[PDB]
C-alpha cells in the first residue's frame, strides 16, 4: 500500500503500564481465592488493590469502549464465581449469568445505561453465593470496574496522543494554522 | 495488537467489527451456561447467535493453517467450559474429547489440516456423552465456535486493506522495526 | 535526514515463533488433563513436550513476568481439577503466588522466584502420588517462559546479523 511515516516526540508511559499490569495481577489473584471459595481473602486483596490504585492515580474513551471493558470485568468475576461456588450455588450463578446476557443485549442496542444497570444487577446477585461476604464480593466488582476504566483510559491515551500530534502537524502543513 | 490500531471511520467496517465482537460475547455467555450445566440454554443461545450471524453476513482468503489455529482455539473454549460444567460427573467422556484435541494438534503440527479438522469434529462429537439429552445443543455450540473462527480469520484477513497506524520499535537512535 | 528501509523475510524467526506457539498448545492440553484430575497423562505430555522443546541470556524482568503467567495457568488448572477436595492446599499455593507478585513489584526477583517455586511445590499436595507429574508441569511452564524470554532477547540480533551479512556480501563480494 502507501506508507506515511511521522517522527514524533516520545510520550513515555512505561511506569504506568507496569502499574496497571501489577494491579491486574493482584485482581487476578483475588479472583483465584474466589475460585477456591475464599471470599474473605479475595475481598481483602481487592480492597488493598483499589486503595493502591487510587492513591497512585485527559482524554476519555467513548462510552461503548467503557462498556466493552466492563463487560470483560464482569466476565472475569462470573467465571471465578462459577468455579468457586458452582458445586452449591448454580441457581444463583445462573441468575447472574442471565443478567450479563441482558447487559450484552443492551450493549448491542447501544443502550449503555441499561447495560451498566444490568451488569450491576449481575454482580449484586453474586452476593447470594457467599452471603456472609457480601462486602468482599462488592469490592471485587468495584475493582473490576475500576481496572476496566483505568485500562480504557490508558489504551485511549496511548493512541490519542500521537494521533493529536499527527493531526496538528498535518493541520500546520496543509492550512498553515 | 498493542503496536497497531485501525481507523474505523467507514462505519460499515465499524459495524462489522462490533457485530463479530458481539457474537463472540454471545458465544462466551452460552459457554458460561454450559459451565453451570445448563446445556439447554447454552444451545438455544448458540443457535440464535449462529442464525443471526449467518443472516447478517449474507451478501457481504486465509490459509488453512490460519483457519485451523482459530478453530483449535474454539475447540479449546468448548472443552474448557464443558470440563467446568460436567467434570464432577463425566470425566471419562471429557478425557476422550481432550485426547481427540491432542490428535488434532498433532495433525496441525504435521500440517495435515484436513486430518486436524476431522479430529476436532470427533472431539466435539465425543462431548455429547456429558449430556446425552442435549446432544443437539452441544453440536450447536461447536458449529458456532467454528463459524466464529472462520469469520474472525476473514475479518482479520481484510485487515491489510483498511487504513491503519503502527508504532515502530526503536532499536537504536537511528534504527527502527515494524 | 534521509530514511531507508531494509525489507527482510525472517522465515526462521517465524518458524521459531510457531514452534513456541505449538508448544503452548501442547502445554495447554496437558493442563486440560489436569483440569480433569488426570495428572498421569498431564505429566506425560509435559515430559514429552519438554523433551521436544529441548531437542529443538534472557532479560530477568521478562522471564519473571512469563513465569508468573505460567504459575497462574497451573494454579487455575489445578483449582478446576482438584478444588472440590484440596482447597486447603490450593489456598496455600495461591498465598505464595501473592508473595511472588509482591516481591516482583519490588524487583526482588530472588524472592519472587523462590515464592513461585514454593507455590508450585504446594500444588503437589493435591495429588500426592503424582507429584512428579505436577512438578513436570511447572518445569514446562518455566522452560516456556525461559524460551520466550530468550526469543525476545535475541529478537533483533537475529535479523540485524542477517542484514549485516547481506550488506557485506553486496558491498564487498559482488
Amino acid at each position: 500500500g502507501s506508507m506515511f511515516t511521522f517522527l514524533l516526540n516520545e510520550e513515555e508511559t512505561l511506569a504506568l503500564e507496569q502499574r496497571l499490569d501489577t494491579a491486574r495481577l493482584r485482581a487476578d489473584d483475588a479472583l483465584r481465592f474466589l475460585r477456591l471459595g475464599e471470599a474473605e481473602e479475595a475481598g481483602r486483596i481487592a480492597k488493598e488493590t483499589s486503595t493502591q490504585l487510587r492513591a497512585e492515580g485527559e482524554v476519555a474513551p467513548a462510552a461503548s469502549v467503557e462498556m466493552t471493558g466492563r463487560l470483560d470485568g464482569l466476565g472475569r468475576l462470573l467465571d471465578a464465581a462459577s468455579v468457586g461456588y458452582g458445586a452449591q450455588s448454580r441457581g444463583v450463578l445462573r441468575q447472574a449469568v442471565e443478567k450479563r446476557v441482558e447487559a450484552v443485549t443492551a450493549y448491542e442496542k447501544k443502550d449503555f445505561a441499561a447495560a451498566a444497570a444490568a451488569m450491576d444487577g449481575s454482580a449484586s446477585l453474586l452476593a447470594g453465593i457467599a452471603p456472609t461476604r457480601t462486602e468482599e464480593l462488592a469490592g471485587l466488582w468495584r475493582l473490576e470496574k475500576e481496572l476496566a476504566t483505568a485500562h480504557a483510559a490508558h489504551e485511549a491515551a496511548r493512541w490519542t496522543r500521537p494521533m493529536l500530534s499527527m493531526h496538528e502537524q498535518l493541520s500546520e502543513n496543509l492550512y498553515f494554522q
